């Protein structure tokens, strides 16, 4: 079976079970894959998206411990382009319309989120040990 | 090269880069290994060790996404015994003296911690955006 190059990008701040399940999903889109993960830069994430707790290095060092991750691009460009797909020989981009052009080209694969698992939900759990009054 | 079975156990609450580096260390103690990870039960961790945020399931589902982890035992017994080593054919236990007997038997391998990486250190980072006064 021929090997399919998958690309997923993101911030990956404070990696949690939700990111990992999403990565596993991208990885298993086909029988034989190379999952490339792109990690968005500090400055671009803050300017375009919002607050980010961990640096590029920290967010990238953590992703290297995830079993689904074959290759990393860090930092990755903030906007994926057809030229980017050609230079890394990416066959599909995996994400959860700036993706119209990918869909239009047959190169878009959906993955899912899962809520209530983010490292913020868990601090709520911790604080619940202190009832009001 | 013969395959060496390594066992490391722990709570693995709110998995962070520090747990992962420790697991990678156990995994690479030898050229060819099977890393078995034991995950301590909810009740025993709370009674003997202290507060725990995530359940057994949550802490165990997360470990399955770490690339260094070959097998999991969940829950694992709170105290490792020579009988336990025999039943799982463990050659070495990896940890960072209840370990005297392991050292005495040639079956103990040290791994290291690394500080300032725990999911609590990072909430401090977040709060620093709010100076006092």
């Amino acid at each position: 079976s021929k090997n399919v190059v998958i690309y997923a990008d993101g911030v990956y701040d404070m990696l949690h079970l939700g990111h990992m399940k999403q990565l596993e999903q991208a990885k298993k889109l086909f029988e034989n894959t190379t999952l490339i993960v792109g990690v968005t830069s500090d400055n671009e994430t803050k300017l375009f998206k919002g607050q980010v707790v961990q640096t590029l290095e920290e967010r990238t060092e953590t992703l290297k411990h995830i079993r689904w991750v074959d290759e990393i691009i860090s930092p990755c460009p903030w906007v994926v382009t057809p030229e980017f797909l050609e230079k890394y020989k990416i066959d599909y981009v995996a994400h959860d319309d700036i993706y119209a052009w990918l869909k239009r080209a047959g190169k878009f694969k959906a993955t899912q989120r899962t809520e209530g698992v983010s490292t913020t939900d868990l601090i709520v759990r911790i604080l619940k040990n202190y009832e009001d009054y």
